[PDB]
């Protein structure tokens, strides 16, 4: 699992075309979002990840709230991310492990928001250029 | 070489503090920029570059390249991004090949704009989402 961590003012999303032929479903409301002061997890779900669902979800939930924590953020994003890897899961792996990240950052305390699975998406953030604004993690069992 | 590439409404940036203890000088304009209808290119400039500074950047101009043309950017920025790699090359290399992709893409033809090196950066960028608005794309020797 690869993650891209940013810091933001803003991110907002809007759904457009679906790039599965069978995507996450969605309502009307799910189809746009917004947060403030947010900590977004960009996060490219990797083939080896197949291998261990739940200690790459662990992982990830633990990597992700450190920063939050470190940068006081109470907001937490998560974002499907097919841009940090080559070797990509199937997506059932990759559905399977952004939910389980999803709640496991539910568990810690944050308010935390996502967007949906297999879509192209329009989307803006303002980045806030501190020092621990922008991080990579790797993650691997 | 790590490369995201994103397909942007627009690309707006203000340099905060000094990540490097000398880094690049910049007039008091050139501390925020912004373009418009613009392909930003984020960079993150590697070690085993290194090796052959002039073929990783002349793939760079033209990997860049063809993205532009394709998705009909006449602007590009190029933005260097630290969050692409763990093997990261040392400051001379990494602004030598910054700087070789940023005169290229003039030579193409584009209307290019760069942000400075070693600052953290605040930015803020609207992504288009059709299909080709984010690729990422790796390059070596």
């Amino acid at each position: 699992m690869r993650v891209l961590l940013i810091h933001a003012d803003y991110f907002e999303y809007e759904v457009k075309d679906k790039a599965l032929k069978n995507p996450e479903p969605i309502s009307e409301d799910m189809k746009r979002g917004r947060m403030e002061e947010v900590l977004v997890a960009f996060i490219s779900v990797e083939k080896v990840d197949e291998k261990n669902p739940e200690e790459v979800s662990l992982k990830a939930i633990e990597e992700i709230s450190k920063v939050a924590e470190q940068v006081k953020a109470e907001n937490v994003f998560v974002s499907p991310w097919a841009h940090l890897s080559s070797e990509l899961a199937k997506p059932s792996v990759a559905m399977d492990i952004l939910n389980r990240v999803y709640q496991g950052l539910k568990e810690r305390g944050f308010n935390v928001g996502k967007a949906p699975f297999g879509y192209y998406i329009a989307a803006k953030i303002s980045c806030k250029g501190h020092p621990l604004a922008e991080l990579s993690r790797t993650i691997v069992p």
